[PDB]
């Protein structure tokens, strides 16, 4: 597993709006993920940030959103 942006329906990043609390940790726990946190230096913005994420979870690519 590794860091990054929690992939959503569909290719889209998950915009966390409370970064000062467990709001993209629980989502990102949701998907196996060991923690998460709201990342401001995104590249798209504020997306919502997983740690020790597994392979089997997708996660925020350079490509179309739904």
């Amino acid at each position: 597993a590794r860091d990054a942006y929690i992939a959503k329906p569909h290719n889209c990043v998950y915009e966390c709006y409370n970064p000062k609390g467990s709001y993209c940790n629980d989502l990102c726990t949701e998907n196996g993920a060991e923690s998460g946190y709201c990342q401001i230096l995104g590249k798209y913005g504020n997306a919502c940030w997983c740690i020790q994420l597994p392979d089997n979870v997708p996660i925020r690519i350079p490509g179309k959103c739904h």
